[PDB]
């Protein structure tokens, strides 16, 4: 702490009595000036004297200075510090709170001017920031309404600092915020995301990553709103704070059903994740990642769709040398292409071209046992196509069992064995003895108690040989 | 991919509809030179254009040049192109099959020269080798007595081919071959062991590695037909070719009873076995030491017969200073000889003697859940040798109780009872309460809710004071 | 092995027939400086030849020589051979047991001069050192009286001598010595306490810690005698030899129920706590953590004098930048008081004001099983206390569970749940679920089968700005 710092503390304690007494004076200019000053010590850029503030029993006068008949300067000094202090622990915004300031925020909304709609607004919002609790209470005082009809103004920090104020309030997931009154938003919102202001965009697109992270009718509320085609143009904004909320809104919608994910998928989202796969900021490169399997968890169509993007080979990149927070996205993806890709074969059989064996396989040693169930199922999947494959062709060997062996895949399935998960043994088990049986016959007699090892490791190279001469 | 593979393919597109014709042509010597280039194209040392041959539908016109009534020269030249698609992958060697070569294949064994008898039992061989359905349609086709008979020819060109291919035809264990059919190849092996030929020698001994590789009638089929005293000779073979399978097919040999074993303890194999512990090749270290894990799980006499060849001290060497893979057999080696040992304690009395007890407990730290319950139970052992000496003796002390903690080891198994598995953790425990029972008693009142720790780690050091002076 | 070393044993081989021919002889002096060259070899500082002594013979002979009508020189001469014998290992421990020794060691403490007394309490002191069943045997013939009736010497030697040896009979778990024969010595060791000997302290030391080291009663007897005033003081001796086994009894009285506690806590142990956490030998440091973990398992009265006794800082010192053998031993006492705590939620107040927070989750990442549930446990309190205080004031929030978020504590509770343990997997949900449930809610639709993920990681920042201007 800087010797400005605490020679202002300094300063506070001595001074504060004349400021509580000024604040309380029966002149209005005395009033006007001690607020000034409370307002000034509040809006320092670091270390706010909240708390000093508190205990000086000043926070039921300045709500006071709130007051329909008090003179709009006086208003808007007061909410400015009853702004700041709002901002801070959930315990100071509480003093606020219980000191009614809440209903007259909303009621600077109503007859306060410009500069009065924009402090009231601000203040609102880090009330509904701090809790479900206080962002509920501001619901439940009716702020919808008035906060909405403030973006018929013009003013860009207005507008801004409503947009934020709205995105705390369908901020939250436990409990949720009422529907019927954060849907309302809606319609300003799908506007909101077509602003040139970059800070009124990365708001919106915020609070609408909030309002469609919930149940199959808010994401079908946001598809009315005809809000996704713009979603999906903002994923090829050229700042990725624009693109985050936005990546995040459109990975909600395709947790929905496969009607859900058609629209995003229409407005061309498979284009724009390909080009954020090469993100140079790597949480954009996990979102993407799983966005995509959550569409590679639906139809067959939207498999092929994906496959069509060429998705697949920078999925495999990935895959093998990206960090292990995307390579296990990257997995899901493909284990998920995988699953539904049984329907149509082709799908399995281009990706297996690709070269997503060796990958997976690699990620089941390193791989946390969600993970490595992901992928033990995938792989079990390109086992299972190279079955039906095989007996449709009359083949003497599954190609797919080959390449896993050949790509060193097998003898780690088969060391998932040991693997303290049941789950994990029982799956790594079935895999095993289903399509790569010779591993579990023992090397010689099996009656004589002698060791049982997997017809040992030193087993011959090659098999086949053509004549060269 | 260089400019000449490239350069070629470009070619052989451009010229192959000429080659189609000219293979179908009236005229014999156009089949005959269309035939020779087919067979110069597949002959290619890299990437033999296969598949491309496949698709141009003249695999069926090649097996026919292979009927009796064509030229041998004709015949000789399909065979070898069909011997080289047939070296493929197995969708390449389906359409031979197919096609119906086999058949035609073993013909050739009967009627042709001693150049056509090597080119149909080369392509029997890859396509032997490239499953068990193939190999035993191979066998089904009674490829077997005609092969035999090829052994009375000397060339030794055709009998280093027809060893590796009964050694494809012995090959496989899910299912293994019919044992009515191949168990008629054991006489001439007997004698391919005797050759000078160091490649007949290489495919005589995997081949017998694999007849072996099978339940105690094959083993005893083996020994019957006076195999395994050549093959513990050629245990000092001086190549690791020759080394490694027939390693393997006397490690098969002893995970038979203990009669089985016998045979080859009688023949020297124990000597073998002590200096291929110093191979330079690491896998031949680690057959090594497998090999003798089954014997240490035989028979006191047995165990016996291991101490008397020495291989005590060299079993601890690597159990103190090997890689995990052969630090992994080591300890199944002395860990069956503990067992075993039981019924003559000398022989667990030499082993602690030779310092088996600190290489023992080091490993506990650093192994698997297998290894660990096998060196928990060689410990476990080595105590119970110790508790009936002591009784015998009227000890205060179990002296290898002693030494096991006075090698840090006692607090690596008291340590195994933080483990996941219950197998290890019950017993584990068995072996704290029952030969360190202070361990589990806790350092004061045990009713009180107190902490309860091991009567804590700081202990005094020494008990016993001489006096010096 | 030195050159001497081999030389000498060849000169005993050769010259030790004479010897066994010399002791036997019938004259006195003959059997005098035998028994002299016998206790000479005997006592080699390095390497006694004890078992080449055994197997001579003379092991009965030498005992013999302490009868009663024996000359004293020649008593001490073969008491002194015999203490050394019994010095080795248990098995030649044996010979001199089943010799008849140890009642004759006893006589020689009547009837033997001091310097006789000496060898012969130092040779019991061999023999009780062996093991339990020694220890008791030497019990089992009344060694204990004339003992205890030696500290009426005042030849410090002697004192020293028999205060070691006392040790020895106290010393012992499974089981414990005869708790009416060794509490007869508490009497002497209280005052053993006070001398000026260093030696003769140490002895003492760790003879109250082996027999407080036993029941509630034990640790009453201990209280009784008035020994914890002096141990709490020699915590603050200069040597750690007297500092080690002073903490270690003192420990094991706070294993006795808050009565007990409340006895070194009259005494000043706090303070000399504090001061031993600063040791710079490790063992100390960690057996102080483990000693106040059960004075904070006690009393909130106990609690409160922990925190009176700014115990707090540097416990939390420890917890983060301590080798983690006391990282385990500062988290114990620290959630040991987290519990007791919930009491007097002040107590926790203040410690999470010390910022014990985050140490307690870095540490889930490192820790094995046993320390990460009573680092939840901690946690788990921690947060029980923020929910009590919230609901007493009308929060928002749980101001604790605030903290832990903002610490990056609560994704190390939540992987926590991927615990192969039930009972950690158990714990770390509950916790979750009741205090950061809404990590536990789906970012999207839950029904459609599409991915489950934490309402990804990527959420935005901050959610409450203040104005600066």
């Amino acid at each position: 702490s800087s010797a400005a710092d605490q020679q202002f503390y300094g300063q506070l304690q001595q001074e504060l009595p004349q400021m509580v007494q000024q604040i309380n004076s029966s002149d209005m200019q005395e009033q006007l000036a001690a607020t000034v000053k409370f307002r000034q010590i509040l809006s320092r850029e670091h270390n706010p004297p909240i708390d000093i503030v508190i205990q000086s029993g000043v926070v039921p006068t300045l709500v006071n200075f709130m007051n329909e008949n008090q003179p709009e300067m006086l208003q808007l000094e007061a909410a400015w510090a009853l702004t700041n202090i709002a901002s801070g622990t959930s315990a100071q915004t509480q003093v606020v709170v219980d000191a009614g300031a809440v209903p007259l925020f909303i009621q600077l909304l109503y007859t306060g001017s410009v500069e009065l709609q924009e402090q009231a607004i601000w203040a609102l919002g880090n009330v509904a920031g701090d809790s479900t609790s206080y962002r509920d209470y501001v619901l439940q005082c009716s702020a919808m309404e008035p906060i909405l009809s403030l973006f018929n103004s013009e003013k860009v920090t207005l507008i801004r600092t409503a947009t934020w104020t709205l995105s705390n309030l369908c901020r939250g997931k436990k409990p949720q915020p009422d529907w019927s009154i954060v849907s309302k938003a809606l319609p300003t919102l799908a506007k909101l995301i077509y602003s040139f202001d970059n800070e009124t965009l990365i708001d919106a697109c915020w609070a609408i990553s909030y309002l469609s992270d919930g149940p199959a009718e808010a994401i079908q509320a946001v598809i009315d709103a005809r809000i996704p085609k713009r979603l999906v143009e903002l994923l090829s904004h050229q700042s990725t704070l624009v693109q985050t909320p936005a990546l995040r809104a459109v990975g909600n919608i395709v947790t929905g059903n496969d009607l859900h994910t058609q629209v995003v998928i229409n407005c061309g989202v498979l284009s724009a994740l390909r080009n954020l796969l090469s993100s140079p900021k790597e949480s954009i490169r996990k979102e993407a990642c799983w966005t995509i399997s959550n569409i590679t968890a639906g139809n067959t169509e939207q498999i092929q769709a994906v496959v069509d993007a060429n998705l697949i080979p920078p999925l495999i990149k990935l895959l093998e040398t990206a960090e292990y927070k995307i390579k296990k996205e990257a997995c899901w993806a493909i284990s998920n292409a995988s699953s539904g890709g049984l329907q149509r074969p082709e799908i399995i059989r281009y990706m297996v071209s690709q070269g997503c064996i060796k990958p997976l396989c690699d990620l089941l040693e390193i791989a946390d046992n969600r993970i490595i169930e992901v992928t033990l199922d995938a792989l079990e999947n390109i086992l299972k196509m190279g079955e039906t494959d095989k007996e449709a062709r009359g083949l003497a060997i599954n190609e797919n069992a080959d390449l896993i062996e050949k790509a060193g895949g097998m003898e780690k399935i088969f060391n998932c064995q040991q693997n303290e998960n049941d789950r994990i043994y029982e799956k790594a088990y079935k895999i095993i003895e289903t399509y790569f049986g010779e591993e579990l016959v023992p090397r010689g007699s099996e009656v004589n108690g002698k060791r049982v090892s997997k017809t040992s490791t030193g087993k011959r190279k090659f098999h086949k040989k053509s004549k060269t001469g």
